[PDB]
């Protein structure tokens, strides 16, 4: 069983200010907006004679 | 008449944080704490005969 969610489209994203002399190395390039969630299942039964 | 004041010794000095990746060129080296105040007078009367 494989379950994969999606990212909600009705959220608001904002940017908070951190004071740094090197904002490039602190902020980086991209931020983590939403986490793709899911699940997994795997079963095996072996009933012998 | 020359009048020269002094700088009060019972004041509090604080530092506020501003935004610049180049704080050196924004803040500089030294700040203007108190202004030395004073005054001046100069008179001449020439009453002729």
């Amino acid at each position: 069983v494989l379950v994969q969610h999606q990212v909600s489209v009705l959220d608001k994203h904002s940017f908070n200010k951190i004071q740094t002399t090197t904002p490039h190395a602190t902020y980086g390039d991209r931020f983590i907006a939403d986490f793709i969630k899911g699940g997994h299942f795997y079963a095996r039964v072996s009933i012998t004679a």
